[PDB]
């Protein structure tokens, strides 16, 4: 497609693809205003962006969310660690997006933060700090992401905790909202039944609806942590096991070798290394996968699984068998080839707006997706090999499983 | 606003209101195929409903998914206790439509049921069942509707069960969807972009579509169950607490009197009765919330919340002083018009909540004018009234209570 790049007076990054095979378009704005900008306030990006839609000059939560459906619009958003998402999804009939375009704008721009609206959300997040303790997934990655990030921005839960939300105040959201949600700040990717002119004309009036203010500081690279094992005493028959280490930043040039690596090891289904020799040989778990999540530093590379709690211990080991097995001798001819056969089958304007919101956010060539697609294909055993040895090593693992301490029964 | 009914050829029932704002339709079929008539495998009906957009004629499940997308179409679907849908918003331009509703009958009448589907499916049931057994909520909930229900079809689980699961052939599939997704068995509910003449032409297309058959019985009522405590051990740190008794079915005609009655005593917000003694008063939870569902057969009212081990045993007396005292003395007048001020706000409605109230007529065989006559009653009653309603169909010595946590010293 003929992805089309600009940027607009206050300082805005725009990316656009025209595509008119629907009356509809999709708006995505990516802010660099996720958990990692909290500083010393956790959870305070993650409750800005929730905030966003609860009020705006003259509409309530209600009335706002009435206001979208009633135009045939989609609004949604988001927080993580790098980034914080506003979307919009709309009808591309002129009197149908002009009136959603402008309350999106309201929305994303100029939130009121209703003190009702705050404390419900607070509450809401206090309940679910209470429901994730009964979740020993969810305690496992977050112990996982602290052994592996240590003070890094990265390491705290984007939600913050039970002694960090309520704390914080409604000038405090202002504050960060003026801040991260600048113009500067921003990402705005459009793909839909739209002319060029028309999406100048959208780009600029988002732009200019965002606070005045130029990005804000990327963030530094995370040292390295020493390998560790560590465990979670859970009530249950399972235990969910975690592996990880730190992987590559999103820019990194070996992205499509270590994803097309990563795809053979733990991917989608039976077909995978981990899949066949845990669940389909030994039938020790439902479901094994492996994958890095690129981040504008560093992000992390994790393997994760649930196994019968008295056959997690030997299930670790095969599991890092397995994994040290595949650095080793990397990957066959026959694997490489089917791993590109199943890439090749993997478009609307919600997916390929997705995909430019990250080829502005992290600076990628405007032929980011050509060329992943290219050197897909192109890649040998020996490339996807070398990619892995390179960003992976057995002896960096940090470890942490979630489950009840009992006695172990060795695989047979 | 003016619904218009009629059954087509097949004995379809039909509802439509034509809401020209937007130019799109909503499309929602509600058969009776929930796990109510599961019969000797439980689970059937929610597999069943799973496999619908798996597959149909020379199509995979990517296949069909890419087809809605690219038609600016979103197919729906779920599998209840007394229900089971399939649902579709399409845009309402004929070239868009059309070919939109051709792979939604295909979908919901035809299906192929793909072996390797409904492998993947069962897999990620069975997975399911063992992150639910991780869960106190859950556990307690499962246990207290087989009290409540004994061996009447409403107390197994939907989903069914790790034993139920595994045996479930493609026979069985193609057999209970021959039988629960007869046209004769559906109702059938349009709002929309569409003209009478165009929602007569889409329901009789839709119809003809499914298979043939009749409508299949109704369940008959359960018996009144009586009242006991139970407790599931669980060495987790927080204890939930639920408790229930029979509730309405929903073509009740005190429906209108006990929702308005519930939300004051415990919908949302944090001004209903137990939010303000158990959480604003004593700070003893972050949500305790009471409410009716309604089925062909009289549902369950159920209250649940989660709060510290060392206090559930007071906070459960709480509770059901709470309870007690509101049934005995019923709301206040500044309760029940906050509630009907809130009920009020809350010629606005999307064609998704219309076209859901639609469905529960035609499935309920609730009056014509069932929309307008709600508004009328609850802006009506009176505090006695509502007092009245839920006393008439709940009573302190009929709770049956279900905790799930760990047996623990009280520090009240």
């Amino acid at each position: 497609l003929n992805v089309q790049t600009w940027s607009t007076a206050e300082g805005a990054k725009v990316l656009f693809v025209e595509a008119r095979e629907l009356p509809m378009f999709d708006l995505r704005l990516i802010f660099a205003a996720g958990s990692s900008q909290d500083g010393n306030a956790p959870g305070v990006a993650l409750l800005t962006n929730a905030m966003l839609n609860e009020g705006v000059a003259g509409k309530d939560v209600g009335a706002i969310a009435q206001g979208f459906e009633g135009l045939g619009a989609d609004f949604g958003n988001g927080a993580y660690k790098d980034m914080a998402v506003a979307s919009l999804r709309s009808l591309s009939a002129v009197d149908k997006r002009e009136p959603a375009l402008k309350l999106f704008a309201e929305v994303v721009g100029k939130p009121t933060f209703p003190a009702d609206s705050l404390a419900r959300i607070k509450n809401q997040m206090l309940a679910g700090f209470e429901y994730q303790k009964q979740n020993p997934g969810k305690l496992a990655s977050l112990e996982l992401m602290k052994r592996l990030y240590g003070t890094h921005p990265y390491a705290h839960a984007s939600d913050g905790d039970a002694k960090s939300i309520p704390p914080i105040t409604l000038a405090q959201l202002k504050a960060f909202h003026a801040k991260a949600y600048a113009a500067g700040n921003v990402v705005i990717a459009l793909v839909g039944d739209l002319s060029r002119s028309d999406a100048e004309a959208i780009a600029a009036q988002v732009s200019a609806a965002l606070p005045k203010g130029p990005a804000l500081a990327k963030i530094e690279q995370p040292a390295e942590p020493k390998a560790s094992i560590g465990h979670i005493e859970f009530p249950s028959s399972q235990t969910s096991l975690m592996l990880a280490q730190l992987g590559i930043d999103r820019d990194d040039p070996d992205y499509a070798a270590v994803s097309l690596g990563n795809q053979i090891l733990g991917g989608g289904g039976f077909g995978t290394r981990l899949m066949s020799e845990v669940r389909e040989k030994r039938g020790l778990t439902y479901g094994v996968y492996s994958g890095f999540t690129p981040m504008q530093a560093r992000g992390p590379f994790m393997i994760n699984l649930q196994t019968r709690a008295e056959m997690s211990e030997g299930t670790l080991k095969l599991v890092q068998d397995v994994f040290a097995e595949y650095l080793k001798n990397g990957p066959t001819q026959k694997e490489l080839d089917d791993a590109k056969r199943e890439l090749a089958g993997s478009a609307s304007n919600a997916d390929i707006v997705g995909q430019l919101g990250a080829m502005g956010f992290y600076n990628l060539p405007l032929s980011y997706l050509e060329d992943f697609m290219r050197q897909s294909q192109e890649l040998t055993v020996e490339q996807v090999k070398a990619a892995m040895n390179k960003h992976l090593n057995v002896d960096k693992m940090v470890i942490v499983s979630a489950g009840p301490t009992v006695a172990q029964k060795p695989l047979e």
